[PDB]
């Protein structure tokens, strides 16, 4: 997260780290056994890691939990990106409590304009690299998609959004990617791609969780 701001300890309690010896992309809790990421995201040996602030120091609300499958989306386009959805479930259920929470998958798409919160382990630098340690906040709205395909010409498809700032200096970054962006309480984005971070006219494109839920609920019910 370039230009954003610490969140504060388990104030994003449904904020994954996916962990495969070294923290490497974010994630979202769903339910006690299911964790939405980015297709991008995918590694073979994935453990998940709840309850995360610092991700160096175990501070005592931590809960570890290796995956036992990895689903990516059918239709995922690593070329293109289109369909950037993976879900991932645990080998055991997490323990749902006050640091450790769900979110609510969107039942309407988002509003452009809506402002919502987008966080992550991922580089605070929009050129050279810095990478914290603390679990880092940023609010962004919804960008129109004429805005969005006007900054990416001939790379949008209906599965992606942007949002973020047009004038640069506030954007999710690379280690952020496969986490939350949530608007009024539902996780209506996954961070998935950019042309650098925080640069001008180059915002955050984000997969349009609103388009997964069908298929989401339905390979949770099947697997
Ligand atoms: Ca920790
Ligand atoms: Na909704």
């Amino acid at each position: 997260i370039v230009g954003g701001y610490t969140c504060g300890a388990n104030t994003v309690p449904y904020q994954v780290s996916l962990n495969s010896g070294y923290h490497f992309c974010g994630g979202s809790l769903i339910n006690s056994q299911w964790v939405v990421s980015a297709a991008h995201c995918y590694k073979s040996g994935i453990q998940v890691r709840l309850g995360e602030d610092n991700i160096n120091v175990v501070e005592g609300n931590e809960q570890f939990i290796s995956a036992s499958k990895s689903i990516v989306h059918p239709s995922y386009n690593s070329n293109t990106l289109n369909n950037d959805i993976m879900l991932i479930k645990l080998k055991s259920a997490a323990s749902l409590n006050s640091r450790v929470a769900s979110i609510s998958l969107p039942t309407s798409c988002a509003s452009a304009g809506t402002q919502c919160l987008i966080s992550g382990w991922g580089n605070t630098k929009s050129s050279g690299t810095s990478y914290p340690d603390v679990l880092k906040c940023l609010k962004a709205p919804i960008l129109s998609d004429s805005s969005c395909k006007s900054a990416y010409p001939g790379q949008i498809t209906s599965n992606m959004f942007c949002a973020g700032y047009l004038e640069g200096g506030k954007d999710s970054c690379q280690g952020d990617s496969g986490g939350p962006v949530v608007c009024s309480g539902k996780l209506q984005g996954i961070v998935s791609w950019g042309s650098g971070c925080a640069q001008k006219n180059k915002p955050g494109v984000y997969t349009k969780v609103c388009n997964y839920v069908s298929w989401i609920k339905q390979t949770i019910a099947s697997n």
